[PDB]
């Protein structure tokens, strides 16, 4: 089963989900950094804007609907939604699950009035899950019916298909090469070993190691604000509040950037990180490359987005907890 999504201005990626009975449709990211599924609740207070602004799921509007309510709250990088726990059907790609989700009544104009999706679906393990709720991919692999435990995504670039996530397996059309697997460093995340980055002409990053978190959540490609300073300095680029930049007519110039995962050199190109809006010596340019101090236990980390899972189709293998890279298509 495979699930299309749209790509929204190379930073959102999001696929269709029916909950309930009649199905009742939600625009969702599919982020491997975190468990939980969650959206929009139609108890949400209209004060909040960002609820004004999405599709808003009406529990008494659903026969297949389940009552819990158990209060719970997501922490994510960029923002915090709270809300309480419901019951019911959900379809996703074709497949029909119970799913225990979160109905959010508390979601912030700031991050979520700049939403495209009404919320999330976690694609992460059971042991990241707020209130330890069965993550949706577990119920649908409790099913029996995918051929494999595992599944991939694929993100095109802006254009203007957005998109694509197979559950069961993965898509010989969006890949070529092989896959190339990394054993994750343990199950419960999807994290994995990264043996160095390098800039250029010189391996002035992550040198002993470091972790990197593959996640498909993740808009970009980040890293804690001690490594990117460093990666940003040797790119020129100049700081500013939410993000770095370059002047325009260097954005091409910008060298190479690697990521050493598994025995394999994973590079970037300034095609590939920086948003090329013009060429212009008076404009500023920004890069798909933020700083993101991620806590613990999960982080410090790396985390490895959008910007270069469009490089890079990706497999997430449950079976054998592994990640595998492949050239995208």
């Amino acid at each position: 089963s495979s699930v299309i999504l749209t790509n929204y201005m190379d930073t959102q990626y999001y696929g269709e989900i029916g909950i309930g009975t009649p199905p009742q449709t939600f625009k969702v990211v599919f982020d491997t950094g975190s468990s939980n599924v969650w959206v929009p609740s139609s108890k949400c207070s209209r004060l909040y804007t960002a609820c004004v602004y999405h599709k808003l799921f009406d529990a008494s509007d659903s026969s297949s609907y389940k009552h819990n309510g158990t209060e719970l709250t997501l922490r994510y990088s960029t923002g915090t939604v709270s809300g309480f726990l419901s019951q019911d059907i959900i379809t996703v790609g074709g497949i029909t699950v119970t799913q225990m989700f979160g109905e959010v009544t508390e979601m912030p104009a700031l991050p979520f009035m700049l939403a495209e999706f009404d919320g999330v679906v976690g694609m992460g393990f059971i042991e990241q899950a707020i209130g330890r709720v069965t993550p949706i991919f577990d119920n649908i692999i409790s099913q029996g019916v995918l051929k494999e435990d595992v599944f991939s995504f694929y993100y095109n670039r802006d254009s203007e298909l957005g998109g694509q996530i197979v559950l069961g397996g993965s898509d010989p059309q969006h890949y070529e090469g092989n896959f190339h697997y990394i054993n994750l460093i343990k199950t419960g995340v999807w994290q994995i070993q990264m043996k160095g980055v390098s800039v250029g002409s010189s391996t002035l990053l992550c040198e002993d190691g470091c972790l990197a978190l593959v996640d498909t959540g993740a808009s970009y490609i980040s890293g804690s604000t001690s490594s990117i300073e460093k990666l940003m300095e040797a790119l020129g680029a100049k700081k500013r509040l939410f993000d770095y930049v370059v002047k325009c007519n260097e954005g091409p110039t910008l060298p190479d950037i690697s990521f050493h995962l598994g025995g394999k050199e994973y590079t970037l190109t300034s095609a590939d990180y920086v948003f090329q809006e013009s060429y212009s010596s008076k404009k500023l340019c920004t890069l798909a490359i933020h700083a993101m101090d991620i806590p613990p236990p999960t982080g410090p980390t790396w985390a490895l987005g959008a910007t270069f899972i469009r490089k890079f189709y990706t497999e997430f293998d449950r079976r054998n907890n592994r990640i595998g890279f492949a050239l995208a298509r």
